[PDB]
């Protein structure tokens, strides 16, 4: 009986050493398996295969505990999903543009390269370790696995049509915003002292308008009190004038006959709109804007 | 040497036989160990203590583990946080009120009791098995527990004032809503087709206004598509005329002295304000309403 050695592993950071019958496939041993994304369960091992790290299904309790500790969901479904993503991710390119990894454009993914920019611009710690460990390989150039999880986690295959707003908040939703809060004060003759605080995710988001001093001023009439590292403003895309120096970067989308294209800009020393693997600097900058996110350095 | 056995726990599904040296202190063998949300840390075992169960905290991989699966968190203050709301709310009384359980008034808890009644109106899984678990408990009479855990989820103490609105959406943040989803469509002439849409816990939820009628007919103008088995929509409290059958459950808020109280109106065959354990129906309402919430049924 010939045979090879190989580890096989849920998280990948946490490896199994197996011995394999090279007579049979991945799958009549460890059920569905994949190496680097690519399904090998009805392949048989190759010798090239010793000493690699194989992915499997979480069928034990060691390993569902491993794959819950990783990813932090139950979903039986989230490993293949993950799998079936990074097999196309691992084929894009990720260059550095303007400082930032950004994605070359492929199966319509403007939308993920404009978020994975903007995640490099504002302060997010995840709690997944999954999600932390692939987000700070992501920000030194390898971004292959952040992209693949980030699909997984919103439910969406490789090429689907996406949007960046929906996308970071679902991010937010798996990150650690406890200290984050917005406070509203109704302005007010008659009505008394009236307050509501938006802690957590909802203190980081706000939709109907882009300019944080419009937000800022209120909206019947309160007194905002903002306090988060970040706040992500949304609007259905229109015109609008990015002023240098009064946020810190942008999502501008354009809908040409109804097959829609996402860009980024950001504010540093001037004004730079990150296309995918395209880079252009300008003073100014007007275009369909449909996010902008500003920081707080503090 | 003489002892007793004893179960530890960390969740009360998986426990732990152990044998108490009656001549120590619970704390010298155990750590922080509780009986019934009670600190019992400093004191010796008593014979009648024999067979019970203790919570202790999780100081090894097996505790940690079983931990993070019951309640899905990591925050090592949680347990203590949840023992020290228990020994409190385990001494409330929850009558049942027109079938539904409330929360006799103590500790500020109005707050609590309006979203325990509400909770049992709405149809939620949780997604941490203690909630879920501790909610089945609270629907059939015994709500302690689950009183005890949303304290500790909200990082609220016993006694501390409280939003029933943020408590709804701390708790829909740990629930699945995966599936819910609103469907924004911008209504203008010249600008083509524009379609936001918000998906989970974003999509249950809305502030501005209390009626469902007018945030459905227009919310510049959007049509909007709604997908979920619920809604909340909460607005600063005004008198508001309640409409037998219109809505299913809402959120009345006087603040009185700067020290505020809720109670819960609820529509069946007519309508009841439940206030802890009183009750009172009416056919009419008129109040200051700041939450009400709108069930599809299916
Ligand atoms: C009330 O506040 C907001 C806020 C944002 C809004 C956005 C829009 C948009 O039209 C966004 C623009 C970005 C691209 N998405 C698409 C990407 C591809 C696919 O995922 C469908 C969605 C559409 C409309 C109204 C908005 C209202
Ligand atoms: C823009 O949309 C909304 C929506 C809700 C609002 C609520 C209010 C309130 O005044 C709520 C009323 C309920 C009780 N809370 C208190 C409970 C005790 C403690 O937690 C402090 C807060 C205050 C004000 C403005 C709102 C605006």
């Amino acid at each position: 009986v010939r045979t090879i050695k190989v580890f096989t592993t849920v998280d990948n950071i946490n490896l199994h050493t197996q011995v394999v019958d090279m007579s049979m496939t991945y799958g009549q041993q460890f059920g569905p398996t994949y190496l680097d994304g690519a399904d090998v369960t009805k392949i048989k091992p190759h010798n090239s295969h010793e000493g690699k790290t194989f992915y499997v299904l979480p069928n034990d309790d060691t390993l569902r505990v491993e794959a819950f500790e990783y990813y932090h969901t139950t979903d039986p479904s989230f490993l293949g999903r993950y799998m079936s993503a990074l097999n196309h991710t691992k084929k894009w390119k990720y260059p550095q543009v303007n400082g930032l990894t950004s994605i070359k454009w492929a199966d319509n993914n403007s939308y993920l390269a404009t978020a994975l920019l903007t995640l490099q611009q504002i302060e997010l710690k995840f709690n997944p370790p999954a999600l932390q460990d692939a987000y700070y390989r992501a920000r030194a150039g390898e971004a292959a696995n952040f992209c693949a999880l980030i699909l997984a986690y919103c439910n969406k295959t490789v090429g689907e049509l996406g949007d960046v707003r929906e996308t970071m908040s679902y991010l937010f939703q798996h990150a650690n915003l406890d200290s984050c809060k917005r406070v509203l004060n109704v302005v007010c003759k008659t009505c008394g002292q009236q307050q509501t605080t938006l802690k957590g995710v909802e203190a980081v988001m706000y939709m109907g308008t882009l300019s944080y001093e419009q937000f800022k001023k209120g909206v019947t009439k309160y007194l905002v009190q903002q306090e988060s590292p970040f706040v992500m403003m949304s609007a259905p895309p229109a015109q609008y004038e990015l002023k240098h120096g009064t946020f810190t970067c942008a999502s501008e989308y354009t809908g040409n006959y109804q097959c829609g294209h996402y860009k980024h800009i950001t504010s540093k020393e001037t004004l730079y709109c990150i296309d995918g693997a395209l880079l252009t600097k300008s003073s100014e900058y007007k275009g369909p804007i449909t996010d902008v996110f500003y920081k707080e350095n503090s």
